[PDB]
């Protein structure tokens, strides 16, 4: 599935990502729109033989498991298919986790270099939350 901006908004609001870990809602939708283009069956393989998954491109090297990331662990207990249904609640349910991890939201690389110190807030602008 390709969400729109407001309906990710809402989606992700409902999961209950809006201020998760203190990161207002922008901050997510800004990060899935440039992970996976709001794309849930995003994949991009690393140089490193790892892939990230759908919205939020969620990385196989640490959080789940499909079964080509020699020495990599499965945190989120899922198979990383599970990252690319048009259901976003695994996607979220990790999201938490690695959030919490302690780096917060700058893991991922494209909320730090895209996201982080922006007008967040115009991602979920004008959307009925
Ligand atoms: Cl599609
Ligand atoms: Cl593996
Ligand atoms: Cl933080
Ligand atoms: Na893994």
């Amino acid at each position: 599935k390709v969400f729109g901006r407001c309906e990710l908004a809402a989606a992700m609001k409902r999961h209950g990502l809006d201020n998760y870990r203190g990161y207002s809602l922008g901050n997510w939708v800004c990060a899935a729109k440039f992970e996976s283009n709001f794309n849930t069956q995003a994949t991009n393989r690393n140089t490193d033989g790892s892939t990230d998954y759908g919205i939020l491109q969620i990385n196989s090297r640490w959080w789940c498991n499909d079964g080509r990331t020699p020495g990599s662990r499965n945190l989120c207990n899922i198979p990383c298919s599970a990252l690319l249904s048009s259901d976003i609640t695994a996607s979220v349910n990790c999201a938490k986790k690695i959030v919490s991890d302690g780096n917060g939201m700058n893991a991922w690389v494209a909320w730090r270099n895209r996201c982080k110190g922006t007008d967040v807030q115009a991602w979920i602008r004008g959307c009925r939350l």
